[PDB]
């Protein structure tokens, strides 16, 4: 039973987090857990102040018309709990639900252990015989507890894009709202635990610059190859498929190359030490000692800024 | 309380997907979240449109017959919430859910890393004393928002088979419709990731035909068979046990040869080379290198052709 | 309010299998997805064609009395929609629901990649005042689609023992129907990822017989070692914890064998070529690269037999 | 509306179990699916057998006064549904739910793969204005079909102490009840898994008593000391945080110290043998091959007493 | 219909855990079971003790009016089940429920394998026309069986802040209460199973300071650089991403430095003898010996320091 009206019902907005979690970066997904503020004047239940009851007048929801408030990127429905329906002589209603869901939104791997994120929470509303258009109120806002917490990431601040987007969908007009949740990663535990190990591993597999035995060289750089795999597959397990390149994706595989032509020179320090010019042989491994420490320091500032500085 | 026709009570459909999601490769399961458009006529509420209320009368589903649409292929029963049902002077009903299902549709893993798929989801109607037919009309079924996600897969196009299946099944006959969602594969990250470094430990592997040390021969031939058996692991751990051969399961089984004959050679230019005819051993040795990089090239074609090309 | 006979009230079913899925070698389950039909005469509800209505009439859950059919091997309860009851003047009754359960059966792991199965979906019922009886009904229990999946494993035939099993339990008579779907494994993808690979490296591990660096043939020898242990945990974790052998069970822990003796060889053709006296080392190296490969091939037909020939 | 007596009424419980699985050895859970019998005397309901109906008359719950029979031990609610419900003409109620939880006991690893168990179901009643006392009825706690699984374990004895326990909890008399599932481990799977792996490759480890070559001495001992580590942590992964220390656990650390002077002794018979001395080192390494097979069998057999023979 | 007062209605609470559960560290939550004591004076229905009736009256929840309790910090709403309702003639009620949630609770890994900490359940109540406010009633809140399990960690004392926290929040007051559980972890299992064996390899590791063999020297120091990346994805696994420095997360760190520099001796100590001044070469090797096991001893002191010490 709708609230018959001259013109498009405004429904006012809010939503206040109270508990984030489980942000899942394989999925893509995360759940919330908050509050949410509706607001209408429905003219239809104004009522006479003095000539009865008091201030407001308290109503279960299946007395009263509500306008239905779909999350447009959710899995399965939104899991809500009806806290208060608060009518207003004027014929104002003020509604307030607690839901819990768990929101669909995409992240953007690009600076993977450095990256900065902003989640989507949608609002779409479905109009009939009057056309209703939704809208933030502020102050119902205000959405984040200071006991937000979300492990592992810096919660930065949630907001609304105040002008929705008006679709017209199957025959029938519809309303929608951003809510933007601002987050950046916290890269840190990263360090000791895959950046710097993975560094260790690489500089040790070419200690095999100021050696000459093959066999300690061969067992020197393929066991450190190995190692790196280890951390390659480590990582590339808390991760997504992206169809573009990471940060960390990219000096990952980087660090694949000097492994291979470190392989490549030992394996030639040798069919040339073998072959009797050494001359050669400790005239290369001389060099290598240089170019490579360099080449890298020297590629990943041309990678790093690619990413980063541009 | 079915509505009384002189014949095939035609229903009309509409799938809008409006979230893709989870689709588990490993599983063969993908999930869905979409509006479905439902509409027939159904002359026993025809509604004199001047005598009485307005252009068109809303009802709660309780109110009116409504035909069970079940989907064929899903794990648990569709979880929906009603979102408008409008009936029409004329005795039209417009209905309009919006469900949620996980689906449950094969995969064709014979070009893994380079496939396309074609997913698949259903909608039977079981007919009572007057027979249910289904069928597509396309302006409800335009179904795909503009921002389908999917990780992992780039999505080509959501349509219908306008043409229903019609069974006897058991002594009552049921109506099917075809949706189909087809979308390729994005594979890329398979390369940096799986491809590439499975090469590179190959070479690395045959790099000891320019080696004369048994000892860093087996040290070199041996570590990369291991590294490549954790390649292997990794891979047909994201993969379902197909009864059919996987194109990356094959190249990755051909490559298990490529390393039996090379640390078949590596033995034998040895005992060949304490058996005092080196004449041989470095003549061996020679070979390998070339009929080696040319029989892996030349069988990748033959097995690249036969997959692909054929 | 059970229906007033003179004796056991024969209630026919029939299962139809829409889906099968999820089939969890650990856990022993698997999920299904089907068609339940029941009927039973009820002829307190006959009802004179003539004199009002029509052929049958059709009844909300509520009105008439229904059997309890409860499934016995099911995790949580059974997870039904109902699909139309129709009742015919004779007084006779036809249901119809649609159920999804994740139902519980053992399985026989002793052919493991070889193994055949057969699952049991069960059926009781409990009986009060008049006693209650179940039975197959044929055409019912055609059930299974002609797509169904179950990935992994082919699906050979799903009946039903006609005859049921009526114990009492709990001063009251029930009465269990079994319903049996047989598959055999899909054992294949097992060959090019576990089977070969598995033998790969075992061949390779002893070309330490043409070898005299202990060295080279430690480093071969174990380092083969390990990449077994890799293969034996992958195989051992896809497995729940059987109290009796598996084949791949035991061809795994024969291979373990044939590695201790290996190094046991290795070892002693060492510790007898440092003693002055290698007329006896490369004397039993000699003997090794035949006793190995036969004593092989040769208990793998006594297990082989064993296991299947038995 | 509690039935009004003279003194303590008393419940008459059953249970009986018809399906056990998914024991949580970390966890600490089991799931069960079980018959539960309450009977009481509820004299407001006797009724005249010859003056109307028949011998029983069955009751909906909502009509009768039944007792709150919840679990203690469990996670969340139990989740049941009710079977009959008959009250005899004394005034005697016999009721029959079906219910499904998941329980929560602890379990005693102190022996690991030879433990012996014992779970507990547990069942408190509330009182009001009269005192409840719950207690067993033994024919209607043969609970335990024969057929039930709990994959890993052989099922002892499903038994209840007679004597319940009856505290005082907040200004409330309550009322306990002890069911008892005992179970022994299927320790068997155990040994051609983890057992003997874990000796196999102890024993290769120390074959470098009767070998002269550190490298192959350091290739040999720390290569296994690594394959023991991939069984520590696969064992210490299927086993939670227990505050006591494990069987496996002990004989699982003691060969790392069987490793550890290994390393020791191959270390030292060589800083010894550099030494212009090797008198002394081929003078400890022959003691080796003796002591470390002798304090191993000796210790396991001091440990292995410790733990079950006392 | 809320209670009509002078006053802030007080409404007494208090909690009895019943069972403790299923504490996730990677997640930060865990799972309780309890009793949920309320009381208030609801003078409203007050009853003439002597014109009928008895002692207190029971009601159905249905019945009167009852304040809603949210959790705080959970997940999804809690899951409860209404024990006993009394009201006593002076218009006092005795509200008693049952509930199982799951609690989301930070931890403080800064002492990781020795942590102690303490979870918080939270309770606010939201007012209307009458202010509510909560306060503990510690004969309801001695809250904690003697039998509350919770694997791996000690249980010191559940209690409450008595003094609850008044806001206001979106134009009502609202009232909240402290309920903390303290507990210290079970660190032991951690010294057999991570700690030793991480010192042990790491020992084995520099007892390359008594060899020369490069070969055996890099087969030495690189194997046991592998085993203990081994440890540290183990330990780096059950535990979150902490934007801090955990203890064990250092000195699994320092760790990987002690296998750096190990790396750079051995290295140095062969471009130093390969060059013909092993003067220098076993000099170096001699001080490592000792600066090694004691830069360690002292550095774990510091850093032991550092975490408890302050």
């Amino acid at each position: 039973p709708p609230p018959i009206a001259d013109e498009p019902l405004t429904v006012n907005t809010g939503i206040y987090l109270i508990e984030c979690y489980s942000l899942d970066d394989k999925a893509e997904t995360f759940k919330v857990n908050a509050f949410l503020s509706l607001s209408w004047k429905d003219r239809r239940l104004a009522f006479d102040p003095v000539r009865s009851g008091v201030r407001v007048k308290t109503y279960e929801p299946e007395a009263i018309w509500i306008p239905e408030i779909r999350f447009v990127n959710v899995e399965n429905a939104r899991d809500a709990d009806v806290v208060d329906i608060s009518v207003s002589p004027d014929g104002t209603v003020q509604y307030l639900e607690r839901f819990s869901a768990r929101v669909l939104s995409p992240l953007d791997f690009r600076r993977y252990p450095f990256d900065s994120q902003t989640l989507h929470i949608y609002l779409i509303v479905r109009s009939v015989d009057t056309r209703n258009i939704v809208l933030a109120v502020d102050l119902e806002k205000v959405g984040k507890n200071d006991d937000v917490f979300l492990t592992g990431w810096d919660i930065e601040s949630f907001t609304a894009v105040v002008k929705p987007a008006n679709f017209a969908l199957e025959d029938r007009l519809e309303s929608k709202l951003d809510y933007q949740l601002r987050i950046s990663r916290q890269y840190f535990s990263y360090i000791p635990n895959i950046i710097l190990p993975m560094l260790f591993i690489l500089f040790i597999s070419w200690t095999a610059f100021w050696s000459t035995s093959y066999e300690a060289n061969v067992t020197l750089v393929v066991s450190t190859l190995i190692a790196h795999i280890a951390f390659n597959i480590l990582v590339e397990t808390n991760l997504p498929k992206t169809p573009y390149m990471t940060y960390t994706g990219a000096i990952i595989f980087m660090i694949y190359l000097f492994y291979f032509v470190a392989v490549i020179e030992v394996t030639v320090q040798h069919y040339l030490k073998v072959e009797s010019q050494p001359a050669r042989a400790a005239s290369i491994t001389r060099a290598s000692r240089i170019a490579f420490p360099v080449v890298f320091l020297l590629a990943n500032i041309i990678l790093a800024f690619l990413f980063f500085g541009f």
